[PDB]
């Protein structure tokens, strides 16, 4: 529980519903309280230490976010930031939080700008070095395609007990526009797509890593590690099911997954005295990198719409899965006399 240990940066989530497109259809979304630290939720259960709404005003979340991730960078071993979201709530947009023009940026442009003005800023004595890789994942290859070639990862324990960039993917890369085209020219070509809004995303979640060093050459010979930022996605199977083979890798590669990642975060967090690993693919591979050896950021958007209730209930259900079904109920105490909102602003007596 330390800016350079393990902590859960308890658990942000910005669910931001779509407006205009949702108000033309007439479909209506569920949400109502304020968009800060601590938020009232519907009489079902539900925790979020810290979240945000509408009232993130980007630049206000964003900044904070990125220092938070930044930091552990420079002190803590490695940076992990996990994002749970769906199609609705814009992966592109708003999970991705790349902006078409520089002014509050998410996640992504933050960390290619925010780490990179500390570059230029670089001292003549210390020595920098940025690398950057990229990995996909299918039920189907369980390969990366980044490399080109069907090829799996491996992991050695003896030194870092970390994964090991196969395929020497790491090439060096130094300009932001090198590094911006691997995230959308290379990833998505190589990503499997298929019939949906999301082709890469609906179908499977997306991780990467970036191998950035502030080392010096004389005393801080070795500084820093690596940066993740995992896209999660993929609904209950419930619903849809004619897919069967589209529906099978969500439900069981998707849905194992994202049930032992929870494990891993909740049990480590609780203080948990058994080690994490069920065997999973995503939990394996970040082990160590997870394992309560660094500081990691948790980010989960989803936007609420009237048919896709249940979507937002899988958006708290990320921690909550086992705690969300209880005897438990929920009511608004600081409800008033005062009507709580109104159609039109406008009011006439």
């Amino acid at each position: 529980m330390a800016d350079l240990a393990e902590c859960n940066i308890k658990v942000m989530c910005r669910f931001r519903p779509l407006n205009e497109s949702e108000v033309n259809r007439g479909d209506k979304y569920i949400a109502k309280f304020q968009g800060e630290d601590t938020v009232v939720i519907a009489s079902k259960p539900y925790a979020f230490d810290r979240v945000f709404q509408s009232s993130t005003s980007q630049e206000q979340v964003y900044n904070d976010c990125a220092k938070k991730i930044v930091k552990d960078v420079l002190e803590g071993y490695n940076g992990t930031i996990f994002a749970y979201g769906q199609t609705s709530s814009g992966k592109t947009h708003t999970m991705e939080g790349k902006l078409h023009d520089p002014e509050g940026m998410g996640i992504i442009p933050r960390i290619v700008q925010d780490i990179f003005n500390y570059i230029y800023s670089m001292d003549e004595n210390l020595e920098f070095h940025i690398k950057v890789s990229y990995f996909e994942i299918y039920l189907d290859k369980i390969r990366d395609l980044l490399d080109v070639s069907k090829t799996n990862l491996s992991v050695h324990e003896d030194k870092n007990r970390v994964p090991y960039v196969k395929g020497c993917t790491e090439r060096f890369v130094c300009s932001p526009d090198e590094v911006m085209d691997t995230i959308d020219e290379g990833k998505s070509n190589r990503h499997v797509a298929v019939t949906n809004m999301n082709e890469h995303s609906s179908r499977s979640h997306s991780i990467f890593l970036i191998n950035v060093k502030q080392e010096n050459t004389q005393t801080e010979q070795k500084l820093s590690g690596k940066l993740y930022l995992v896209d999660l996605a993929g609904s209950e199977k419930v619903s849809k099911t004619g897919a069967e083979g589209a529906v099978l890798d969500e439900a069981k590669n998707i849905n194992k997954s994202l049930s032992a990642l929870g494990n891993v975060i909740s049990a480590l967090a609780e203080g948990s005295t058994y080690v994490p690993y069920r065997d999973s693919k995503m939990t394996r591979i970040l082990q160590d990198s997870l394992g309560g050896n660094c500081r990691t950021t948790i980010v989960i958007c989803c936007s609420p719409s009237s048919y896709n209730e249940s979507e937002t209930k899988s958006t708290l259900l990320f921690g909550q899965r086992a705690k969300t079904i209880k005897n438990t109920v929920c009511v608004n105490v600081e409800l008033t006399a005062e009507q709580w909102k109104k159609k039109y602003e406008k009011e006439k007596e």
